[PDB]
RNA sequence: CCGCGAGGGGAGCCCUAGCACAGGUGCUGCAUGGCCGUCGUCAGCUCGUGCCGUGAGGUGUUGGGUUAAGUCCCGCAACGAGCG
């Protein structure tokens, strides 16, 4: 399982953004501009996807956990399902602090582990029917935001983010903690902040869908089966 | 209590003299405790960690909707917690 220059075209991976939004630093990853939009050099994308996948692989081979990040409405369900098949992910909201204030965030994990505990329990039917609903609500939100974070029992060995310029909170945090950043990066982004880059469309389903799967494909390849 | 007894000593209480002292709704609420009136049963006041800033400090608590309500919802560098 590697990836064809062809398959990448079909994904529409090389379709960049308009020329308006644009990070000149990113120029080193561009073929040319057709009708307003920069077209990402796939001959490059491919040779970076290699250096990058080679990292992902050995990291996985050594047991590392990779935190997947996508807030964008396009990604969400792709990040989710892809992660699961076996890492943690963030796909609802990036709660500022999740990495650098990891402790007091994971505190919120034990809260829902403990509210999960309380709803399987008899002791719930005790509380007045008002706290009862107001406690189911507390639990509910926690599951929303944390259903993927709750797998992290310590900081990731690397984070893999979809769209670094959307996420550069998440990114900032990683770099401050010396965790390697991997990203699917479009032309709007500072590639200098990305330790392990994949330049290509950070926008279309058909694009992310391809990348994330082949990543994950590679992961459980090099986890023994 | 001592004595066979006359009786001496002693506890308690009393009076007189003298000494510690008691008594004072005399001052200072601008030396205070306690308690109370008040803004105000108004929805506010803050803290841990993270984050922003050289810094005082900010963030959170703000914004949009909702509520008797910092009541809840969505949002968001914030996630919570304490007094309310
Ligand atoms: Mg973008
Ligand atoms: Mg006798
Ligand atoms: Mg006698
Ligand atoms: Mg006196
Ligand atoms: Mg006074
Ligand atoms: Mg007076
Ligand atoms: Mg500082
Ligand atoms: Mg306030
Ligand atoms: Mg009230
Ligand atoms: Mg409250």
């Amino acid at each position: 399982v590697e990836i064809t220059v062809k398959e990448l075209l079909e994904a529409g991976v090389h379709f960049g953004h308009e020329r308006k939004r644009w990070n000149p630093k990113f120029a080193r990853y561009i073929y040319a501009e057709r009708n307003g939009i920069h077209i990402i050099d796939l001959q490059k994308t491919m040779e970076e996807l290699e250096r990058t996948f080679r990292f992902i692989e050995d990291l996985a081979m050594r047991g590392g956990t990779i935190l997947f990040v996508g807030t964008k409405k396009q990604a969400q369900d792709i990040v989710r399902m892809e992660a699961e098949r076996g890492m943690p992910y963030v796909n609802q909201r990036w709660l500022g602090g999740m990495l650098t204030n990891f402790k007091t965030i994971s505190q919120r994990v034990h809260r829902l582990e403990e509210l999960e505990a309380l709803f399987a329990s008899p002791e719930i039917e005790e509380r007045p029917k008002k706290e009862q609903v107001r406690l189911k609500h507390e639990l509910e939100r926690l599951q929303k935001y944390l259903s993927g974070f709750r797998l992290l029992k310590r900081l990731p060995d690397a984070i893999f983010v979809v769209d670094p310029t959307k996420e550069a909170i998440a990114v900032r945090e990683a770099r401050k903690l010396f965790i390697p950043v991997i990203a699917l990066a479009d032309t709007d982004s500072d590639p200098d902040l990305v330790d392990y880059i994949i330049p290509g469309n950070d926008d279309a389903i058909r694009s992310i869908q391809l990348i994330l799967s082949r990543a994950v494909d590679l992961i459980i390849q090099a986890r023994g089966g």
